[PDB]
C-alpha cells in the first residue's frame, strides 16, 4: 500500500518535524516503485534520510545500486514525473521546490518513462 494510504496527513507531518529535529541536515524522502511496474523489484524500503548536499543525480546511482541492477535494466527515479538522471542540483534545492504539503519530498521509480 502506498506510504500516504498508511500514515494520516497529521501522522506524517509530525514524521517530517521530528525528522528535522533528529536530523536537520537530512531530506526525508519516500521513496516507492510505480503502480504498474513489472520489471523492477520493489525496495527493502520507503523512506530516506538524504544529507540535503547530495545531487539528485547522484541519488539516481544510490537507488539503482540499491536495487542491485545490471547496467543493462533501465531505471529511472522521478519527482513529480521528472526524470532525476541529469539533475546536479543538490536535493536541498529540490526540496524546496518539490516537497509536499506533508513535509516529504516524494518520488517514484521505473523500468521506463512514460513521455
Amino acid at each position: 500500500r502506498p506510504f500516504k494510504q498508511r500514515r494520516s496527513f497529521a501522522d506524517r507531518c509530525k514524521e517530517v518535524q521530528q525528522i528535522r529535529d533528529q536530523h536537520p541536515s537530512k531530506i526525508p524522502v519516500i521513496i516507492e516503485r510505480y503502480k504498474g511496474e513489472k520489471q523492477l523489484p520493489v525496495l527493502d524500503k520507503t523512506k530516506f534520510l538524504v544529507p540535503d548536499h547530495v545531487n539528485m543525480s547522484e541519488l539516481v546511482k544510490i537507488i539503482r545500486r540499491r536495487l542491485q541492477l545490471n547496467p543493462t535494466q533501465a531505471f529511472f527515479l522521478l519527482v513529480n514525473q521528472h526524470s532525476m538522471v541529469s539533475v546536479s542540483t543538490p536535493i536541498a534545492d529540490i526540496y524546496e521546490q518539490e516537497k509536499d504539503e506533508d513535509g516529504f519530498l516524494y518520488m517514484v521509480y521505473a523500468s521506463q518513462e512514460t513521455f
